[PDB]
């Protein structure tokens, strides 16, 4: 199994992070 997707999904956190 491959937690990839979460990874992704912080890469959505820290793309919104710097926005806010």
């Amino acid at each position: 199994i491959i937690n990839v997707k979460t990874s992704l999904k912080t890469i959505i956190k820290n793309a919104l992070d710097k926005i806010q």
